[PDB]
């Protein structure tokens, strides 16, 4: 079997993107964010604290009749960006872009964060990083993606975000037409429970190519590109102006600046983020101060490959035996 969904930026900054998933019998569709740095499937519900639900639609699992309690079952997680949410967790039915999973675990919020409730247009996470992240208590639970993934004609999944545009997450398949030259894979260490890899370097603008590991990870659910203090000096150093403000919490920039493009290596091969991909736009409405895409990652503890990278790409995340990364221009 296969699945294609397309996935749509969720406002004009990219700031995350959302995908439509089918829950239940009869569907109850949501519109999930993808987040290959976490494991849970969960959706805003019937169950949900009335005060922090703020637009978003809704899964009732009494209107489904493929819908089960799993009992004694709950669950609880924490991002990286602060924000959390919990509650209970019933089996049901799964569809993705026309591929269906059954007895999949969907973890149903009683308890949002207010960045959660504050953000109508995400209805909840479907998570495809590792299972052994899933936070379901006393009995873990798995992906979609492992669910599927022996039903799947191939182990993999892809991803091809768009810039300032719709994408597609295809299932299964690789498809050829999506991506210019060759996929470069790379080896994933799967330690940590994330997709994460090995980059060997990266070039600023027309400038040289410094070869040097960077370990990190494959993450849709992170918005920004959070790369090693160095790095990302030398990246903000060739635009007139950029600064990193404690007050605003990372590099800005002149609005009035052209930003000048990004590359990170894949092995031999090379993925070129547009300077454009960079841009956040003003840090408050009005100013002429603008937020930067690549940000430090010190005290993050880990580097992180999100949007403003994988965008330029189109990403094959292999769930093979031995899993591994392929990166390819677009």
């Amino acid at each position: 079997s296969t699945g294609s969904a397309t996935t749509t930026p969720i406002d004009s900054l990219d700031d995350a993107y959302i995908t439509p998933v089918q829950i239940g019998t009869p569907a109850q569709t949501l519109n999930l964010d993808f987040d290959t740095g976490s494991s849970d499937l969960w959706v805003f519900s019937s169950e949900t604290t009335a005060s922090e639900v703020d637009g978003q639609t809704i899964y009732t699992p009494s209107k489904s009749t493929t819908a089960k309690l799993l009992s004694g079952a709950t669950w609880s997680i924490s991002y990286g960006d602060g924000s959390s949410s919990s509650g209970d967790v019933y089996t049901d039915t799964v569809s993705v872009g026309g591929l269906t999973v059954t007895g999949q675990a969907v973890e149903s919020a009683k308890k949002v964060s207010s960045s959660f409730t504050e953000d109508s247009t995400i209805d909840g996470l479907l998570g495809l990083a590792f299972s052994t992240l899933n936070t379901v208590s006393p009995t873990q639970q798995k992906t979609f993606f492992d669910n599927a993934k022996a039903s799947l004609d191939s182990p993999v999944f892809t991803a091809d975000l768009g810039y300032h545009a719709p994408g597609t997450y295809n299932f299964g398949f690789i498809d050829t037409t999506a991506y210019t030259g060759s996929i470069t894979y790379t080896a994933v260490s799967t330690k940590q429970g994330f997709w994460e890899w090995t980059s060997t370097g990266y070039a600023v603008g027309s400038g040289t190519f410094k070869s040097t590991s960077i370990d990190g990870i494959a993450d849709t659910g992170t918005t920004l590109l959070y790369l090693p203090a160095t790095v990302v000096s030398a990246y903000w150093a060739q635009v007139s102006g950029a600064k990193s403000s404690s007050s605003v919490g990372g590099y800005v920039f002149p609005c009035s600046a052209t930003l000048p493009s990004f590359t990170f290596g894949v092995g031999s091969a090379r993925i070129v983020i547009p300077g454009d991909y960079i841009d956040f736009g003003p840090i408050s409405t009005g100013s002429s101060s603008c937020f930067g895409g690549i940000q430090s990652s010190a005290g993050i503890g880990i580097n992180i490959f999100g949007d403003v990278a994988l965008k330029a790409a189109f990403v094959v995340f292999n769930g093979a035996t031995t899993p591994t990364l392929g990166f390819a221009s677009k």
